[PDB]
């Protein structure tokens, strides 16, 4: 099934990524607070809503928080500025907090109930966010042996990540806080403060896609050049 691209709002960022954020992908951005990591599932989730022409996917979106990091009030100013109802975009955007990492599984299969429900309609579920993925993992399993246990049930989580991802053609945007420990997602992505309050986004152990650091900006708009 052909791969879908939604836009991240930047051009520069876009390019990096080949075109937007990949469906049938798991995309990770990592990078300390403020980043711009958060911005970007914010901004995601009103761009994937749009017709492909404007660089989204005709879908809805999924966000699954840890941090309690969702801002409706952020979607819908975004939507706004972009020409959207702000009112139509936010109910467009399934919120859930996850209170634990087991909450947080379940909830993954919770989405896989909507993502079918969604399936054939005019807006089919096209982007599933977990902000802040690890922080309960890592919260939860911590001392002496932790690494394995941890890095099991991860893998496991990431797994059901990838197989709704490909099963369903949807993208899966994960976030996570910032050097020897595995990781599974398709394409990893970090991102750092510039000067004149840029964001800069590399694309770490991806020999793919070609050499070059993007530059964006977080706005009004959520993320644009
Ligand atoms: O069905 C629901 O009300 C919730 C299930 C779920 C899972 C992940 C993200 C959002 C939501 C919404
Ligand atoms: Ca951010
Ligand atoms: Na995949
Ligand atoms: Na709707």
């Amino acid at each position: 099934a052909t791969i879908g691209r939604i836009s991240t709002g930047s051009k520069s960022l876009d390019k990096l990524l080949g075109g937007g954020i990949e469906t049938q992908a798991i995309t990770e951005v990592f990078g300390e607070f403020g980043s711009g990591k958060t911005q970007l599932a914010h901004t995601l989730a009103v761009m994937v809503q749009l017709p492909p022409e404007e660089g989204g996917l005709n879908g809805s979106a999924m966000y699954i928080d840890t941090e309690n990091t969702f801002r409706p009030e952020r979607l819908r100013e975004i939507a706004q500025n972009r020409g959207l109802d702000p009112d139509e975009v936010l109910d467009n955007v399934a919120y859930a907090r996850a209170f634990n990492s087991n909450h947080q599984m379940l909830l993954v299969q919770q989405a896989e109930d909507m993502i079918k429900e969604l399936l054939n309609t005019d807006r089919p579920v096209k982007l599933l966010i977990v902000d802040s993925l690890t922080s309960h993992f890592r919260s939860e399993y911590i001392g002496r042996g932790a690494l394995a246990e941890r890095q099991q049930k991860l893998a496991k989580h990431l797994a059901d990540l990838h197989r709704l991802a490909n099963l369903y053609d949807i993208a899966v945007f994960v976030t996570n806080q910032v050097h020897i420990l595995a990781h599974s997602a398709t394409l990893r992505v970090y991102l750092r403060k510039g000067k004149g309050g840029k964001r800069i986004a590399r694309l770490i152990d991806a020999p793919h896609l070609p050499e070059g650091e993007a530059v964006f900006s977080i706005t009004e708009k959520g993320i644009e050049d």
